[PDB]
C-alpha cells in the first residue's frame, strides 16, 4: 500500500539481525575467537545494509 510491503519484511531482518548480533555477543570470554569477532563484523555489515536499503525505500 502507501508503505511497501519490503519495508516491513527488512524491519524484520533488522530484528532477526539484531537478535543474532546478541547471540554471538552472548558468546563472548577473555581472547575471544577470531570466528566470533569476524562474524559480529560480518552481521554488523549485513545491519548497515538493510537500514540502507531501508532508509531508501522510504523515497514516499
Amino acid at each position: 500500500p502507501a508503505i511497501p510491503e519490503e519495508v516491513w519484511n527488512i524491519k524484520q531482518m533488522i530484528k532477526l539481525t539484531q537478535e543474532h548480533i546478541e547471540a554471538l555477543l552472548d558468546k563472548f570470554e577473555h581472547n575471544p575467537p577470531s570466528i566470533y569477532l569476524e562474524a559480529y563484523e560480518e552481521y554488523t555489515s549485513k545491519l548497515d545494509a538493510l537500514q540502507q536499503r531501508e532508509q531508501q525505500l522510504l523515497e514516499s
